[PDB]
């Protein structure tokens, strides 16, 4: 079984290749990680396994979901340490994803009702709604375009959060630059319309993520830095006119950073869209084109590649066997299977997941109440 | 069970409110209605039930899917006749949906590889791909913007198709003005940008659908005409900056036509988006469940006549839609694909067979089309 072969991610000896994909679960009450998260990650922790935490706030103005954990305060560092130690007791490697939602925020999630920040003043259209603390869905407000100085401050927020993650005991961090969030709002030409060095061309649109990656590498080392992007996903009105060229531009920039710094990044993480036969009301793409895009980016990048999005046991085995990726991270499957690692090894049946309990703030039901084999 | 209380849709005494939603299935090989369609509809016809056929071509240009039936030729009329008689033999009411895809087509689907027609020259973006005859997915080409005289030609195609449907024995027709096709390409301000009397204001953007509905009303009577719209669905890059205003403006014209004609239309059919909790990678549209429900009732209250609701409805949702007064009839889609006796299953609260998306839009007359089992 290819998925259970030893792999060397730098200085880490992984026993298998299944990874817990970063998934927001909204269980960190008052933006503070709780004891529920520790048991949540321990259940999915295995000897030599690789885990990625949910999107974690880097600043008070980076939340777009209710009760998401932060790592930008001293108190949150202490709570994360008890979770990391619990995971490390199982002999697993865990990274913390740094997440800034950008314009995908709301007044209820911003301090003193401040306007969300983004690359431009264009908001998210009415096609998308934002989940509210009371369970309803609200309208995305108009963001405020940030200047050159404020951009350097957001990069500083990434640097400090990475330092806090290492202080919390994490083995590394993952930069969330996908799914139409703050970094992805600078990369996609459908959102980026600035007339300065951060927009107007393919090279300029990638300047924000380069400074984010360079600062965190300069703080904790490239070997403890991961990057996640998704040029083919138009979540929250983040379509690109040429996902192929945008992906290659990002991949080329990462290679330049590695050569300049003389070090290899931890990995590259890319999610892909997956399409099925939809009706007219449901509302979509070419699967072969998406598969080719993943192969092209993997070939261009120099280092470990991680694929995600719609992958299963059979799909993951083929990806590793054909060399399309080094690691596979699973999402919704890990929600319903705390022991998904051993279930894949034994080809055991997989428990179904409940979408109504992906979010919400119950420590037990839909979060850790699912049973093992 | 309010879904099984009788409802009087004009002259038709329907024994229940479970409606077969229109669904393209790609079994009418070379646009000719096959005998498989008659088997497909016979399994699903019920005494006092209302059926709506798949989208049907009105001209050689209206094609955007493989092997979709036409009703623009007399040969297709006689093939359609055998299907209608079989459906009528089981005491069911059947309407034929007239469908023009507009810019949602390809050269392979057009005569002589001609460019598809639309309200604008803007194509559908790369976010969507069109199913190909060989099973792959291609790109949407650049459409051709039509003029005033060509708009009247398309209206004439709707009228001739409406006459042929009645000639085939259909109890009526439904105008497909939804899901980002030709009529929706005139309605949505995210697509329509014409400077003439067909673009700009709400009045101009509703002008095209008004002509189509009025022409078929003047041909076969308003009592045999239905209209389907989707103001709140962004299928194929068809979004409006104010879907609720657009739906009300459309309803306003329908009411005016009924007063002018002196008779009511068969019904108003509306499809709503449906939302669940998705992940970030799935990129599925996430809106407000309450907002869509309030839009549907607002269209229902504004319109004077029968209202048919569709999109993500179940047995419980369908029951509550009728009970609350939010709709008179409920049309079901994907569930009707895998459950030929869906009306019986809803009555008894029986288990529902799962549907195979792979056999959607395939060409086999039996596999995934008429081989779904009945209740034992
Ligand atoms: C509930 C949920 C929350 C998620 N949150 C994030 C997130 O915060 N950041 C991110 O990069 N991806 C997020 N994802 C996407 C996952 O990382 C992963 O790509 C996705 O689950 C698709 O993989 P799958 O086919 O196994 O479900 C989330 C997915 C789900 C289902
Ligand atoms: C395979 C398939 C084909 C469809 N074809 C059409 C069509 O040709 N015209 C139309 O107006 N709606 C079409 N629809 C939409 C349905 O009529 C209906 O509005 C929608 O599927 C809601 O179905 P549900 O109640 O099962 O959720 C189609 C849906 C599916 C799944």
């Amino acid at each position: 079984n290819p998925l259970f072969s030893p792999y060397k991610m730098g200085k880490f000896n992984l026993s298998h290749r299944v990874v817990l994909a970063p998934m927001t679960r909204c269980r960190a009450l008052n933006n503070i990680p709780q004891a529920a998260l520790g048991e949540y990650y321990e259940q999915r922790a295995t000897a030599g396994g690789f885990l990625i935490t949910e999107g974690t706030m880097i600043s008070p103005t980076s939340a777009g979901f209710p009760h998401v954990p932060g790592i930008f305060t001293k108190e949150q560092v202490r709570e994360w340490k008890k979770i990391v130690d619990v995971v490390h007791a199982k002999g697993a490697v865990i990274f913390c994803q740094l997440w800034h939602v950008g314009r995908a925020s709301h007044e209820v999630y911003q301090p003193a009702g401040a306007a969300p920040i983004s690359s431009t003043e264009k908001p998210i259209s009415n096609r998308w709604r934002i989940l509210m603390p009371d369970g309803t869905h609200g309208i995305y407000p108009k963001p405020r375009a940030i200047g050159t100085y404020e951009i350097s401050q957001v990069v500083e927020d990434y640097r400090r959060s990475a330092l806090n993650a290492i202080e919390a005991g994490f083995d590394g961090i993952e930069i969330h630059g996908a799914h139409g969030y703050l970094i992805d709002q600078f990369l996609k030409d459908g959102i980026n319309d600035r007339t300065d060095e951060y927009g107007g061309s393919l090279a300029n649109r990638c300047k924000f993520i380069t400074q984010v990656v360079q600062a965190v590498v300069s703080a904790i080392g490239a070997d403890r830095v991961g990057v996640r992007v998704s040029p083919a996903i138009d979540h929250l009105d983040a379509m690109d006119s040429n996902p192929l060229s945008l992906g290659l531009a990002v991949v080329e920039r990462l290679n330049k950073i590695q050569l300049h710094s003389g070090s290899k990044l931890a990995y590259l993480h890319v999610t892909q869209p997956r399409y099925v036969a939809y009706g007219q009301t449901e509302a979509l793409g070419s699967e072969e084109e998406e598969a080719r895009l993943m192969r092209t980016l993997r070939n261009a990048y120099q280092g470990t590649f991680i694929c995600s999005g719609g992958y299963t046991r059979e799909l993951g085995i083929e990806a590793v066997a054909q060399g399309d990726a080094d690691l596979v991270s699973y999402g919704r499957l890990f929600i319903s299977n705390p022991d998904l690692v051993m279930r894949i090894k034994l080809n055991a049946p997989l428990n179904k997941y409940n979408r109504k309990t992906f979010y919400t703030q119950d420590p037990v039901v839909g979060y850790t109440d699912y049973p093992f084999l």
